[PDB]
DNA sequence: GACTTGTGTATAAGAGTCAG
DNA sequence: CTGACTCTTATACACAAGTC
DNA sequence: GACTTGTGTATAAGAGTCAG
DNA sequence: CTGACTCTTATACACAAGTC
């Protein structure tokens, strides 16, 4: 959590114990990851800082047949495990994304849409660890990459196995820490076999309900049984404004709105397998006439008896969206789909390194995040703090304490172009990255002047 | 040509005499163009440097119903005319591009492809001025914007009129300088009416031949008449390697190759209108068995009698491609098609300003271009020169004179990620821009340190 | 000298993106 | 998904600065 | 101790992009 | 269009640095 800001130190902490069969391969991996992270989002060539040696080293590495992509990912994951020791409770957000390509190599990749689709690639199923107290991103725990064959019949295994395979790997890598982990998954994980496996291992989860299932004790579908349960209390949410574009391409507004939800919970036993677990039902009270009511039914191992316990389950699930944020940081952010390697294994090795660069992008912003009155020196070097103060002169908002962490956040965000168009105070990880990059880049000039003046040389 | 590097000075020189009906509108235009150029390629918000006032000013300007887009373009064009006074010969490259949009506003824009196409926008016909001695970009002379109607029958004028309309505007704005101007156009301008208009005005041109035409004196098609003309001599070209993707999407290599061409010329008289002009025919000698022979037939006002005169015509025409380079600098570079204004006039005003930002991108690189031994101080401030020397330390190639212009070019290009993958020594305008932006950004830190140390303040 | 338009501030929100 | 943002357009008010 | 793999240098070029 | 580039993969050689 501390090795983060300096790219070389971050890379070392993430990758230095990679088992690639040659310590030179491991050292090169550390260096490649370092230059990529320093120039997050940018090409291998740009990241080489004019060094032909570093450029050739980087390209040779990603096309190296003795370098296992799995072993790159595992090394990074074991670092996540290491950091996870610090926390009494963790959330393991789990979901699938695609990596889509259309250049020649696509021919050799797997199906994503139709058999006729030019866009081909991998499906990647990922587990992302958060600490469950303040929801900071701890890191990647697992990724399974596979290619979908054109003919379903040629598949070596069914794709619903992905949730169980992720659990098996999580279990194995976390060891005795697994009991601190709540897995969090959308409706696609609402699979009897998945629920059974988690409960069999005494493992913890919050999974959204998709299919109607009978409760043995009541003989009712979960929804109907939960509707009968006494109201625990309620909560209100603010759903913010956004544009929406649908599948065909039609555009409509979704205005901001308030919704009030009632909350209900209970212990349930699924007819199939006779397995027992908890459920929470959140349902909108008085939905507007022209809207579909909010409704979440969540299946969980967690306690749900009190209002506060049920609200915790609801809150845990609202953090599922972090993994989609990771997906964006991996693609738009780190450039997973901008890569143009010409062989599947080269692309895989490169894009596997970038999954870690992506996590850092999210953590970079979190390291600056706003009930305290911290100073900026806890996060920035004295030089960084001084230069930033120079750059932000006249821009500090009234509500920012002069040399505080909150000020530093806002000032770096301002360097990144943040203008707070919705007045929430929250800048995107992209804006924070841009600001951080701008500060670091300006710091090169700052320090160059400092160095020359230390040598006693006249400036300009 | 001198006001270029400092964005505020450049903007003033380009736009300060815009006739918009209120000097405040003109001042705002200067400021908007300045911030956009400083942050070339970047959004209005990023360009506002955290100033809410500048952001609101910029958005209000582009949606201002009292601001004519035509008057913005004219102002910039009159500056081109002004700079053109310095040169004894000019090339006026002329061509059309599209500006393509797919957001809501597209509905209100014109047809680009099929009636069913979601992509809609403007066609823009542009005249770009170069000086014909060293081929530096002088600036935009003319743009005609129009929307193609879904039904050809609703068109107020035929699109082939564009070449004549460009000539009429060029003529009008250049006045007596027109005689210094050679218009340069591809095969789409091979229109009798266009040739007649140029010759009627004693205007100069090099236009590639598309349609077979009879020569009166010989009774032959131009090609057959020119094939009979005595060989003037030849030349050899090196056609470089590139990938090619065709209309359907099929990929093939085009390997580098040498071609030898024979050169032939003559005076010709077109049967229709009885108009007299010159022609040059370049044709490949001994084409490889599996290739279509190189063949250019160019129609011109220029002398063609000697080998050197015909070679000059060929050379003039090889610079037509500059306008496509401008098109790229306007779209990919300056972000013409990244703009998301929600009304046609707003988009037009914004994208019209960006056409000038685009020209600057091309000129930025040209200002550093490599038979002399100049010093860097002719192009850079002493601070810029010192910082760059600090940044490039250890990267200077053997063939670069220590503090020269060539060194400065290469060093800024290296900051932009240039690694000379084809060993030509030529960096793209994009790489030079990136390097220049990086130098300027680092210069902020350099100068901040200089300022603090001048105030006697301890650094870090 | 009468009337309209721009600036800078605070506030609000529809449109668009990537993700899907 | 109750996403999480940035880009764009817009309003009132109190002056400043334009035009006719 | 015998054999294979990486590094850094010089050289070459196929693949891909935007433009079209 | 005889575009003008960047991204990617590749080769030889002379050592350095790995493995078995
Ligand atoms: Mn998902
Ligand atoms: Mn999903
Ligand atoms: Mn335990
Ligand atoms: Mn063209
Ligand atoms: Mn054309
Ligand atoms: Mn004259």
């Amino acid at each position: 959590t501390s090795a983060l800001h300096r790219a070389a130190d971050w890379a070392k902490s993430v990758f230095s114990s990679a088992a690639l069969g040659d310590p030179r391969r491991t050292a090169r991996l550390v260096n490649v990851a370092a230059q990529l992270a320093k120039y997050s989002g940018k090409s291998i060539t740009i990241s080489s800082e004019g060094s032909k040696a570093a450029q050739e080293g980087a390209y040779r590495f990603i096309r190296n047949p003795n370098v296992s992509a799995e072993a790159i990912r595992k090394a990074g994951a074991m670092q996540t495990v290491k950091l996870a020791q610090e926390f009494p409770e963790l959330l393991a957000i789990e979901d699938t994304t695609s990596l889509s390509y259309r250049h020649q190599v696509a021919e050799e990749l797997g199906k994503l849409g139709s058999i006729q689709d030019k866009s081909r690639g991998w499906w990647v199923h990922s587990v992302l660890l958060l600490e469950a107290t303040t929801f900071r991103t701890v890191g990647l725990l697992h990724q399974e990459w596979w290619m979908r064959p054109d003919d379903p019949a040629d598949a070596d295994e069914k794709e619903s196995g992905k949730w169980l395979a992720a659990a098996a790997t999580s279990r194995l890598r976390m060891g005795s820490m697994m009991s601190n982990v709540i897995a969090v998954c959308d409706r696609e994980a609402d699979i009897h076999a998945y629920l059974q496996d988690k409960l069999a291992h005494n493992e913890r989860f919050v999974v959204r309900s998709k299919h109607p299932r009978k409760d043995v004790e009541s003989g009712l579908y979960l929804y109907d049984h939960l509707k009968n349960q006494p109201e625990l209390g309620g909560y209100q949410i603010s759903i913010p404004q956004k544009g929406v574009v649908d599948k065909r391409g039609k555009r409509k507004n979704r205005p901001a709105r308030k919704a009030s939800l009632s909350l209900r919970s209970g212990r349930i036993t699924l007819k199939q397998g006779n397995i027992t677990l908890n459920a929470v039902l959140a349902e909108e009270i008085n939905p507007p006439k022209g809207e579909t009511p909010l409704k979440w039914l969540l299946l969980t191992s967690e306690p749900v008896e009190s209002l506060a316990q049920a609200l915790r389950v609801i809150d845990i699930y609202t953090h599922r969206w972090r993994i989609e944020e990771f997906h964006k940081a991996w693609k738009t952010g780190a450039g997973a789909e901008r890569q143009r390697m010409e062989k599947p294994d080269n692309l895989e090795r490169m894009v596997s390194i970038l999954s870690f660069v992506a996590v850092r992008l999210l953590q970079l912003r979190e390291s600056f995040t706003p009930v305290e009155s911290q100073s900026a020196e806890t996060v920035l070097t004295p030089d960084e703090c001084q230069l930033l103060g120079y750059l932000d002169k006249g821009k500090r908002k009234r509500k920012e304490k002069a040399g505080s962490l909150q000020w530093a956040y806002m000032a770096i965000a301002r360097l990144g172009g943040f203008m707070d168009s919705k007045r929430t105070g929250i800048a995107s990880w992209g804006a924070l990255w841009e600001g951080w990059e701008a500060l670091q880049s300006k710091l090169d000039g700052f320090l160059a002047a400092k160095d020359l003046m230390a040598q006693g040389i006249k400036i300009g």
